[PDB]
């Protein structure tokens, strides 16, 4: 199974990708997690992307496309994969299309801009792994600790109010047009398209997705 998750920053994509990975056994391919992993490892990619990300802007299409193409050529993606935060622009979607890469499902996460800024305030992450929590809506079992390692949680650098509002403007400008892009592909029968109400609690969005994916 091949799946694309669409939605504004903070709409709940990474949270729901982990259930899909658990249930259907396909790797979560999150370009944000890979880029942050590149920073964590000190790679040349990490050196090129760090300042762009901190500014809340999008990394060059050509770089992220090469990143994804190498990632999905790996053996754990042979039987499917979930794309989380990619494609992010029309050129990234056309690059995948011209490469012959079709996906089975496109899932849009619908969340108003107003909830997102308040939501991202309480976002806490196990920075090594990228596991994501919320202090109110999806807390860890132990306040301030990762459920798996017991390591202290942190707050992403780009999750401050000002950066989050920069990211939302980039989303509506560059990314929101992918809604019509993959709706057109679905009408041509090249994928299934579905939209979920991301304002609901995590358990209800999860249930909604299970009905769609089976
Ligand atoms: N259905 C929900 N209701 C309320 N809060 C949620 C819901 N789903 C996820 N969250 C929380 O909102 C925050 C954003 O979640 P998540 O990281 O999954 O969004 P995202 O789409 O991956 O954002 P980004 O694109 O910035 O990575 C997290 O702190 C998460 O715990
Ligand atoms: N597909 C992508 N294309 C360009 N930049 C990306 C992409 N995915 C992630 N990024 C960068 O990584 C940041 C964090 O991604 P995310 O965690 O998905 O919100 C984004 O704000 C961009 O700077
Ligand atoms: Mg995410």
């Amino acid at each position: 199974m091949r799946i694309i998750l669409l939605g504004a920053p903070g709409a709940g994509k990474g949270t729901q990708a982990q259930f899909i990975m658990e249930k259907y056994g396909i790797p979560q391919i999150s370009t944000g997690d890979m880029l942050r992993a590149a920073v964590k490892s000190g790679s040349e990619l990490g050196k090129q992307a760090k300042d762009i990300m901190d500014a809340g802007k999008l990394v060059t299409d050509e770089l992220v496309i090469a990143l994804v193409k190498e990632r999905i050529a790996q053996e754990d993606c042979r039987n499917g994969f979930l794309l989380d935060g990619f494609p992010r622009t029309i050129p990234q979607a056309d690059a995948m299309k011209e490469a012959g890469i079709n996906v089975d499902y496109v899932l849009e996460f619908d969340v108003p801009d107003e909830l997102i800024v308040d939501r991202i305030v309480g976002r806490r992450v196990h920075a090594p792994s990228g596991r994501v929590y919320h202090v109110k809506f999806n807390p860890p079992k132990v306040e301030g600790k990762d459920d798996v390692t017991g390591e202290e949680l942190t707050t992403r650098k780009d999750d401050q109010e000002e950066t989050v509002r920069k990211r939302l403007v980039e989303y509506h400008q560059m990314t929101a047009p992918l809604i019509g892009y993959y709706s057109k592909e679905a009408e041509a029968g090249n994928t299934k398209y579905a939209k979920v109400d991301g304002t609901k609690p995590v358990a209800e969005v999860r249930a909604d997705l299970e009905k769609i994916l089976g």
